[PDB]
């Protein structure tokens, strides 16, 4: 099936449930090859199964201690089959990614992310990985050895586009598409070589096919998408009378199932983050040329978030106009694919909130929202042909299937959304689910968040010793472990202090709950929901105080994170902050008949909200705008490119980074010309050369379509590096000093 669609209503008993019968057909279909080629009067497919783990999410981390954290797409991993050297010799294999910011020795980060700065290389690294993990499958299954991980690493060194600004020539930039083609080749002739020395052979089994069932979340949605796409352009092959097949070393090659939680593309960041370098462009589905064999994708499901609202966190549907080179037609769904509209914050339809965290799901994961997303997307991939473990090899052991628990409660405070939620496009329902929410902390956080009910079951916060303590352990820690991979002794000084924070924890015993892999990130849900309930509260009041006309807002852009930044439009904001402000109000008086007292009726749905739905946010806030959505090229909100292909437009000058103060309209004295940018050098704070007129501002221009601006801006020749510009600045010329001493 396809199109856009409002989640399914979830099964009493749940989608985990058998019949031999279908057990049968998932089986069948994984047969489908051998069928084929054994009708023509012993040989087996290679099934492959990749999941791209969340911003943030590490398994190795997440599920080490006590209140264990995996996301959906581990569980997922977690549930598939393809562990162990026989089942490998079996056709079957499955690899994990962990998520950007986290420590990934396979592609040498050996440090987490600092407070959420995300640069793209992470991403774009991982996909590489990826692409090297099935020359790793076809490896062991000719040869029956193992890439080396220092090859796996140089691998992915080769494939990368090794993004830079240098003082001496400005943008550093490499063709990816033949970078990673040129890496893989040595690896696929001799693994196509020993193919045909096989099959002239006669020896067995035959090798028949690739089939790959791809999971992501998050940026490591992102990831699976660019991944589906740099695949298809590596072994799209298509010539000869012009039949176009897909083939990986002469073997057929398919993605299965493309199973994607809340697709996030954005550079790791009113600025708004746009896409990561990679995901330009590839954050559209693959499309399909001119048993099925002409296919590259045969099944993707999009699971989407309805009340996430970070500018951080953007969404990329997978919505896309028909394509020429040229757009036609609608927006709409390419055939095979779906996209599911769920209740929740961004983690609450991909998974990674431990129980009790922001008083949802207190005891059990089994009351935990996003497990109802997961059962979902395993009934998707199940269906579809996926290697899953069913409640020796092929049956989930106690642990993982506990990882799949819906509670009768969860099911049904979920099915209360899911029958009030309408049917409309992804627009529609953004706005009335926006509206749903914002009528509910009208009630929690407006009518004061500190007595409500569910806020009473929110863990008491981390005190503040203890705090300090596990972050400074763990800083120490992690110097130790990036240095090794890759420190001097600690003074007496610092060593006093480690002692002193080793007893803050009950001792030794508990350092092994350190992790390296993430950055420490302290239990703060009482002030955090506290103060964002301020925030909301402040927000919806509408007290703005004194206010001018306009407004002026600074930021430093980091053109080294490898990623596009846009602005908003100021009155576009206004109305926003207002459409919310009344449908939520509006919707409120249908939620509650009276403060703290839910109208009949709707007893599950507000209950949904106090104990499942999470706040990923804990002139005015974000609950006050829409989330922005791409849909491939277009969006569904006016943006205007401030910076893209590694220049701040306007800024007459590459530099790594750039100070900027931007002049714009309040939109709250909207309630009732673009913007001026002002650029600077963050180390010296020199002001830095603008250029303007009708062309630019031709590019700032505020439109639905940033993927066709950001296309034209790069096609454009960049401002001239510093050491160039230089040479007539005085000025830049003290600006470049410092530059280049870094």
């Amino acid at each position: 099936n396809f199109g856009f669609h409002i989640a399914p209503t979830h099964p009493v008993a749940g989608r985990l449930t058998y019949d031999s019968k279908k057990l049968s057909e998932n089986i069948l279909k994984q047969q489908s090859d051998e069928r084929v080629f054994s009708r023509a009067q012993c040989c087996k497919a290679i099934h492959i199964t990749l999941g791209f783990d969340g911003t943030n999410n590490n398994d190795k981390a997440d599920g080490s201690s006590v209140s264990p954290s995996c996301s959906n797409v581990a569980r997922l991993i977690h549930a598939s089959i393809g562990s162990g050297d026989d089942i490998n010799s079996r056709g079957i294999f499955k690899y994990y990614c962990p998520g950007v910011g986290t420590v990934f020795p396979d592609i040498k980060e050996f440090t987490p992310s600092n407070m959420g700065l995300i640069g793209a290389e992470g991403g774009e690294n991982r996909i590489n990985w990826g692409l090297v993990q099935l020359v790793d499958a076809l490896f062991y299954t000719l040869l029956k050895s193992r890439l080396k991980l220092n090859d796996v690493q140089g691998l992915v060194e080769e494939m990368s586009t090794n993004w830079t600004v240098s003082t001496l020539t400005g943008g550093l930039l490499e063709n990816g598409e033949k970078k990673r083609r040129a890496a893989l080749e040595p690896k696929l002739k001799e693994l196509e070589e020993k193919l045909r020395q096989r099959q002239n052979s006669g020896q067995k089994p035959h090798i028949l096919a690739m089939r790959l069932y791809i999971y992501g979340f998050s940026r490591g949605a992102a990831e699976a998408r660019a991944f589906a796409n740099w695949l298809q352009e590596l072994t799209r092959v298509s010539d000869a009378d012009g039949r176009v097949e897909y083939r990986f070393a002469g073997l057929p090659i398919s993605i299965e199932f493309l199973g994607l939680f809340d697709t996030v593309a954005a550079v790791g960041l009113p600025f708004a983050a746009g896409h990561m370098d990679w995901a330009d462009d590839t954050m559209r589905l693959p499309d399909e040329a001119l048993p099925e064999d002409c296919s590259f994708l045969k099944r993707c499901v999009h699971l989407v978030s309805c009340h996430e609202q970070r500018a951080s966190f953007p969404l990329d549907s997978i919505r896309r106009r028909d394509m020429n080179g040229r757009r036609t037609g609608p927006s709409c769904y390419r055939k095979w694919t779906v996209e599911y509209a769920y209740p929740g914050v961004h983690s609450d339809v991909g998974g990674g909130y431990g129980v009790g965290n922001q008083g949802k799901a207190v005891g059990g994961s089994e009351f935990l929202l996003s497990q109802i997303a997961l059962q979902h997307m395993y009934a998707e991939a199940f269906e579809a042909g996926a290697p899953l473990q069913v409640p020796e090899w092929r049956v989930m052991v106690p642990k993982i299937e506990a990882e799949f628990s819906v509670s009768e409660e969860l099911a049904t405070r979920f099915n209360a959304w899911q029958a009030q939620a309408k049917a409309g496009p992804l627009e529609e329902v953004i706005r009335r689910e926006t509206a749903l929410i914002t009528a509910w902390r009208i009630d929690r956080y407006a009518g004061g968040l500190r007595n409500k009910a569910f806020f009473a079951n929110v863990p008491p916060d981390m005190p503040e010793a203890q705090q300090k303590a596990w972050e400074a352990l763990h800083k120490r820690r992690s110097r130790e472990y990036a240095a090794a991979q890759q420190l001097p002794p600690m003074s007496a000084a610092e060593q006093a202090e480690w002692d002193r924070n080793v007893a803050l924890i009950g001792g030794e015993d508990q350092l092994r709950d350190l992790r390296v892999e993430k950055q420490f990130d302290p239990p703060l849900d009482q002030r955090q929901l506290l103060g964002a309930a301020a925030e909301f509260a402040h927000d919806y009041k509408g007290d703005w105080g004194v206010l001018d006309d306009g407004m002026t807002v600074g930021g430093v852009i980091d053109l080294l994170l490898g990623g596009t930044v846009f602005l908003i439009n100021e009155e576009d904001e206004a109305e926003e902050y207002s459409q919310i402000h009344r449908d939520g109000s509006a919707r409120y008086h249908q939620l509650f008949s009276a403060p703290d007292r839910v109208a009949p009726g709707q007893e599950k749905l507000v209950a949904l909200f106090d104990e499942q739905v999470h706040d990923s946010r804990a002139p005015f806030t974000d609950y006050f705008r829409y989330r922005l959505v791409h849909f491939d090229n277009e969006s569904n909100k006016r943006l205007s490119v401030l910076a893209t292909a590694g220049r701040v437009v306007g800024v007459g000058v590459m530099l790594a980074s750039v100070g900027l103060s931007v002049k714009r309209r309040d939109p709250r004295m909207l309630l009732g010309g673009l913007p001026e940018i002002s650029a600077f050098d963050p180390l010296t704070g020199i002001a830095l050369p603008m250029v303007g007129g009708a062309a630019l501002d031709n590019l700032r221009a505020f439109t639905r379509e940033p993927g066709d601006k950001v296309e034209q801006i790069g096609q454009l020749p960049p401002p001239p590096p510093l050491a160039v510009a230089a040479v007539q600045s005085p000025a830049l010329q003290q600006v470049l000093l410092a530059q280049q001493t870094v």
